[PDB]
């Protein structure tokens, strides 16, 4: 069975805007959402339907673009830092669940090199 997701609002923590949180949503998200290898990333992995009834027994913080886009929405954030650390969870954990050289492996590659040329240079 499914863990339940991320949570995407959590009252009693604190909320911020930052410039850099709102180019984080407005460019870095919505480009790398658009790209051709981005559609394994857009929602929380869905064991049962994708028949991976191991991948919650090996990932303990499970991540995903869907929810970054749901929390940077909901202003759930402190910091741009905050943020980018869900995108590189998101990587590692498929790096981890897989192997070098795998089809989904070879997708999450191609998309934080992209996700890294987007966030090396931010506004202030
Ligand atoms: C989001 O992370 C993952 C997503 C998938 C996924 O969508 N699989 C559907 C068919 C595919 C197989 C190869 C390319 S796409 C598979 C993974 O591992 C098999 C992942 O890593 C855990």
């Amino acid at each position: 069975m499914n863990p339940p997701p991320p949570e995407t609002s959590n009252p009693n923590k604190p909320k911020r805007q930052t410039n850099q949180l709102q180019y984080l949503l407005r460019v870095v998200l919505k480009t790398l959402w658009k790209h051709q290898f981005a559609w394994p990333f857009q929602q929380p992995v869905d064991a049962v339907k994708l028949n991976l009834p191991d991948y919650y027994k090996i990932i303990k913080t499970p991540m995903d673009m869907g929810t970054i886009k749901k929390r940077l929405e909901n202003n759930y954030y402190w910091n741009a830092q905050e943020c980018i650390q869900d995108f590189n969870t998101m990587f590692t954990n498929c790096y981890i669940y897989n192997k070098p050289g795998d089809d989904i492996v070879l997708m999450a590659e191609a998309l934080e090199k992209l996700f890294l040329q987007k966030i090396n240079e931010l506004p202030t």
